[PDB]
């Protein structure tokens, strides 16, 4: 039963946010800031079409995708090089792998009732961000 994301989410914990953008090349001021932000995640979810709006101080984000179809990800925020990047569903959750150079890139995203649960992988290393529905 694949979960229905629809709606706009304030971020409560960065668990390992700091350690997953060291193993993403990030320098100590970035992740020091980033660890501290608290973002809002507005989820645009149509079928297949899934707008994650990710929106910071620093500079947002934005992943726009249909699930199933593989997109380049040069955004300038989290690490900005082109990996080609495949969205699925795992029966419930929303499986993500980032396709290039780094070993174990991508990210888990499932609701728990009223909270999103996110968990982000590069080089082995897992970051794990809890946010709660607010619309």
């Amino acid at each position: 039963m694949p979960v229905d994301f629809n709606g706009y989410w304030k971020m409560l914990s960065n668990e390992n946010f700091e350690e997953y953008l060291r193993a993403l090349d990030v320098n100590v001021a970035l992740r020091k800031i980033a660890n501290l932000l608290k973002p809002d995640k507005e989820i645009v979810q149509d079928g297949d079409h899934m707008i994650i709006r990710t929106l910071s101080t620093f500079r947002n984000y934005i992943m726009d995708f249909q699930v199933g179809k593989e997109f380049e990800e040069d955004l300038t925020g989290i690490d900005d090089r082109k990996c080609m990047t495949t969205v699925s569903w795992d029966g419930d959750k929303l499986q993500c792998v980032q396709k290039g150079e780094k070993e174990g890139r991508g990210w888990t995203q499932w609701i728990e009732g009223d909270e999103l649960h996110l968990e982000m992988r590069a080089e082995g290393v897992t970051c794990k961000q809890v946010f709660k529905k607010v619309h």
